[PDB]
């Protein structure tokens, strides 16, 4: 049995100030790049250990000695997106009747009835960029932003945020982004009970009054008009769990929808957003994808059925989350007293942080070109080890969302290759944004319309 290491100390805040800084995943993977697989790290009254190998990471994801642990921010996000499925522990009645009820919202074949509405949002982005004069460029987080809110809206209740008709977001989403700020904030704050956080405090509480308000009066207005319209909403107000027989209350269906919009709005953007930059990075592998994409999407507007066949696209996808994994950590709890890895032993309780970004750099599993951008990785799923690739987590509490999310980027990305050649004008410098997620900051690029019509 080892003794694990520990990066730098600061007196009685021991690893605290560590976090104090607005790139902390990335601080963290330099610490794991320096010590390796496990190290330590300590708070006032909290230890935890970040795990980055394959072989530590694959005991953590067995469900029989490791559930999910609510970390401190998913702690903090709680405090709005309450006993949703992404907060709720596993052990809350409402996670399991939840997740019965909404599963089959989330599958495969539940793809083919969002694909419609994934279109209207797709063209509209399309659209955008054909209307753009020659000497202007696209920001592309804040487009592709644009794109997964408007998505998640229409699919999840039928409402349009109508993005691309605005520099200023809708009322909810300026008070979403201010909640999911405070709440990452307050992580790295030492002393959060002083007088200074009192007006971070009152905004924060205002914020959560506004996302109630909004949402729950689109419950209320869904349920008054009794319309039965495709989405999310209608499951949710119409489904019964099978175990208990109980549909979920009103309050539990806004917490739902809360937690869409964060995943909307947080991760899908910059999935899109890092597969962009490392195509135009990779000219060679952006050829590949836009001779896919004109090869198999034949129609102005694209099929669900030729969506399944732009495999390399998807191909790419994923190798845009084995480098960038946009919700880069997720925690664990010892259901039981347990020795990972026949050397560190755990108690009950004691919990682990999975850092997701640098399991994707394990050269034990991907050879010594890590950093190297190759979609060819995935070009046959079976062949990728078991817990090496978990950009959507473990298990029974893996992301909902994940076929939804991509299904969409798939969708999205073929249509840029259909439709745009593009150009890295500024030869960008990647600078990673950490809210919730990351994204590419100031991200920009040039497109010249291939002229093929929608
Ligand atoms: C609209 C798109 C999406 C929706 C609606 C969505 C929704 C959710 C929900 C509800 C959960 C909690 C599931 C449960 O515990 O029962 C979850 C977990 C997760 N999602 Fe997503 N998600 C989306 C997109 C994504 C994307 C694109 C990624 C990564 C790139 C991602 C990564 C994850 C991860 C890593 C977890 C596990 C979190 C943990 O263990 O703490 N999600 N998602
Ligand atoms: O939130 C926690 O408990 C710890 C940070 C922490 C460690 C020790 C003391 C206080 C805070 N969080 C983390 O290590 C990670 C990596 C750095 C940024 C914050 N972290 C997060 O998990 C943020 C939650 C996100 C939800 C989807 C993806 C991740």
């Amino acid at each position: 049995i080892k003794e694990m290491p520990q990066p730098k100390t600061f007196g009685e805040l021991k690893n605290l100030p560590l976090l104090n800084t607005d790139k902390p995943v990335q601080a963290l993977m330099k610490i794991a790049d320096e010590l390796g697989e496990i190290f330590k790290f300590e708070a006032p009254g909290r230890v935890t250990r970040y795990l980055s190998s394959q072989r530590l990471i694959k005991e953590a994801c067995d469900e029989s000695r490791f559930d999910k642990n609510l970390s401190q921010a998913l702690k903090f996000v709680r405090d709005f997106a309450g006993d949703g499925l992404f907060t709720s522990w596993t052990h809350e009645k409402n996670w399991k009747k939840a997740h019965n009820i909404l599963l089959p919202s989330f599958s495969q074949q539940a793809m083919k009835g969002y694909h419609a509405m994934m279109v209207d949002i797709a063209v509209q982005l399309v659209q955008k960029w054909e209307r753009l004069n020659a000497d202007e460029h696209i920001e592309v987080p804040e487009d592709m932003t644009r794109l997964t809110l408007d998505t998640i809206g229409l699919c999840g209740f039928n409402y349009r945020f109508n993005s691309f008709y605005r520099d200023q977001p809708h009322p909810f989403i300026t008070s979403m982004v201010r909640a999911l700020d405070e709440a990452m904030n307050k992580l790295q704050r030492a002393n959060p009970d002083d007088p200074a956080y009192d007006e971070n405090k009152r905004q924060f509480q205002e914020d959560i009054k506004v996302m109630n308000d909004l949402v729950d009066k689109i419950i209320a207005d869904r349920k008054a008009s009794g319309e039965q319209s495709d989405d999310l909403l209608t499951h949710m107000l119409n489904g019964k769990d099978p175990e208990t027989g109980e549909p979920l209350d009103d309050e539990n269906i806004r917490y739902q929808i809360i937690t869409f919009l964060i995943a909307g709005h947080e991760t899908t953007s910059g999935l899109l957003s890092f597969a962009l930059y490392f195509l135009v990075k990779n000219p060679h592998v952006l050829q590949k994808a836009a001779e896919e994409a004109a090869r198999v999407l034949v129609d102005p507007v694209p099929s669900y059925k030729q969506v399944k066949q732009l495999k390399y696209v998807g191909m790419v996808l994923n190798e845009a989350l084995r480098l960038w994994p946009t919700a880069p950590a997720f925690s664990l709890y010892a259901k039981e007293d347990t020795v990972l890895g026949g050397e560190y032993p755990l108690e009950k309780g004691d919990e682990l942080m999975v850092l997701i970004p640098q399991l994707h750099r394990d050269k034990t599993i991907w050879g010594d070109d890590v950093e190297e951008f190759r979609p060819e990785r995935f070009e046959n799923p079976s062949a990728i080890p078991q817990h090496a690739f978990k950009p959507f987590g473990n298990g029974q509490r893996a992301c909902i969302g994940q076929q939804f999310a991509l299904h969409e980027a798939t969708l999205v990305l073929g249509m840029m290759l259909k439709h745009f050649d593009f150009e890295d004008h500024t030869n960008y410098e990647l600078d990673i944004k950490e809210t919730l997620t990351l994204k590419p900051e100031g991200f920009v690029v040039k497109a010249k319309s291939k002229k093929i019509p929608l």
